[PDB]
């Protein structure tokens, strides 16, 4: 059970995240818990494990920057990370905001959601189901998603490397600055797509 | 005069690249060359520096593997640079070849010959100029080059911040590796964008 890991049961979990989120993101996190159950299952990951990753990947998405920068500090954080925002903090910082709400100490669930939005160049398979279930699940219907949903059902490598080369393409689009990390991870799987 | 820089004149250079080189990259030179004049008289860059990296940029476009692979050993650079290609190597590693038939030593236009095509986190005015240069130079015709030209004519750092963006964009869609200095050229730039 989820009590197993956290200090609290599934129910009491679900409750909790209704308050810090918006109905759309609580929606997506029983998406990513659901989508990553399924991809456990296929690529030998442990399914709980997964499915907690997976639910709480997003937990920390509303933190304010004041919050976040105060996470930081107390934690003794790359310093480097003041200058960037939510999209980097919610996995990187937000883990502590989890690991203080929910008692989580398992090591392998806190990296799978640090390093869910960025990856690294070295992922666990848990990271990469947590990193492609968050793409994938059932809500998400950007163009494209039928594309990865296909790779994710025969190569979690190729889900992480199409997955990452599409958002380093969208940022590069849109003129937004890319986490250095997820180069990393880029040039890391980029080879798959082949 | 070129001869203030290099071992030849500027004829005697055009013949010796016209061996070197494809008519078509022979071609792009010249129109780098002119491009880069054009360029460094807008934005205060020595016109003949400018003019005279701008020929050179590509000169070492064809060496081989082989070739480069000597030349990372003999001048101990990076040794990560084996893991690349000549895409990376013709500036980055191509510059000691200029420098061994030409003569070359003057710092400022080896190092705007040096990361004409990944860019640099810190460019000096001549660096921009070539890498802008290399762009917008009057025989491109790819899609975007009408919006290229444009910036350039109003400002350097938004014309280094737009190739860059695109780039690395084109890199991501094609699944191709992007060299990590390029991303360091891409953040820094990128806010130049607005
Ligand atoms: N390296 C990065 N730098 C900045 N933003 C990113 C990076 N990688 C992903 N993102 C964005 O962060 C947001 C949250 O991503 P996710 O946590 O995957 O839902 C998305 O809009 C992504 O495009
Ligand atoms: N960071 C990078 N990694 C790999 N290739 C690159 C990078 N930046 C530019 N290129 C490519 O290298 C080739 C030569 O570029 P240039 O020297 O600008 O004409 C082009 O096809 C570019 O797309
Ligand atoms: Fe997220
Ligand atoms: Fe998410
Ligand atoms: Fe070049
Ligand atoms: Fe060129």
């Amino acid at each position: 059970s989820y009590q197993d890991y956290i200090n609290c049961s599934r129910e009491a979990l679900l409750e909790k995240m209704a308050e810090l989120l918006p109905e759309k993101r609580l929606t997506h996190c029983l998406g990513v818990e659901r989508a990553a159950m399924e991809l456990a299952q296929r690529f030998g990951v442990d399914v709980e494990k997964a499915s907690l990753a997976g639910l709480l990947h997003d937990y920390a998405k509303k933190l304010s920057d004041q919050e976040f920068l105060v996470l930081i500090d107390r934690y003794q954080l790359d310093p480097d990370l003041k200058n960037w925002g939510n999209n980097v903090w919610h996995g990187m910082v937000g883990i502590y905001k989890i690991q203080e709400d929910l008692d989580l100490h398992d090591s392998e669930i806190l990296r799978a959601i640090e390093i869910h939005t960025v990856g690294a160049g070295q992922m666990t398979d848990l990271d990469k189901v947590i990193y492609v279930a968050d793409y994938i699940e059932h809500n998400r219907a950007f163009p494209g998603v039928d594309v990865a949903r296909e790779i994710a059902s025969l190569s979690l490598n190729k889900a992480v490397a199409y997955e990452t080369a599409r958002t380093v393409e969208y940022l590069a689009h849109q003129g937004f600055p890319i986490y250095p990390q997820t180069l990393e991870t880029y040039n890391a799987f980029v080879h798959y797509l082949k």
